[PDB]
């Protein structure tokens, strides 16, 4: 289940995922401007379906909602790009599980897994958008596809220490699944 911030963002990946697929001009468009803004237009991201549902936010949870979803909308972009043949986004795909994938079920990589491990440890939102940009190219490369509903509500789920725990400790269980 998805929050209004998971909720919103699976639909409009979604919406944009069609339109790649059926190549149309505006998601093209779309997808590519989001992946020349990546590390830096709204309207193209969130639109009034995103606030209308939203829920009493604390001080700073709106600006930080709105960056869960400008990143997990930026990474879908980059995860998206030239897979003509594949949905990139897929309900039901955790982080943890889809990184998995990368190496033989039999094995670990150790490299790979100690990278895995660094991404929840991020101490701002840009290291943590700079690290997850690293695994979905990896996934790209593998067609391996990412609920980015799931993902946006893990964006958001960050701001508290103990939301964090709670993130690592979902990929991690994941990831071993």
């Amino acid at each position: 289940s998805l929050t209004w911030v998971g909720t919103f963002v699976d639909q409009r990946v979604r919406e944009i995922q069609e339109g790649y697929r059926l190549d149309n001009p505006r998601a093209v468009a779309t997808l590519a401007r989001l992946r020349r803004g990546a590390g830096k237009l709204w309207g193209l991201i969130l639109d009034d379906r995103f606030y209308a549902d939203a829920p009493p936010l604390k001080e700073k949870d709106m600006e930080v909602a709105e960056n869960s979803a400008h990143i997990a909308l930026t990474l879908y972009a980059i995860h998206q790009q030239s897979r003509r043949d594949d949905r990139m986004h897929q309900r039901g795909w955790g982080l943890g599980e889809a990184v998995r994938r990368l190496m033989p079920s039999s094995e670990i990589d150790e490299p790979l897994r100690k990278r895995f491990v660094q991404v929840g440890h991020a101490v701002t939102y840009k290291a943590l958008a700079q690290r997850l940009r690293e695994i979905v190219t990896l996934l790209r490369r593998d067609a391996i596809p990412l609920d980015y509903g799931l993902l946006a509500d893990q964006l958001y789920q960050f701001r508290t220490p103990q939301g964090a725990q709670r993130v690592r400790t979902a990929w991690g269980r994941g990831f071993h699944a």
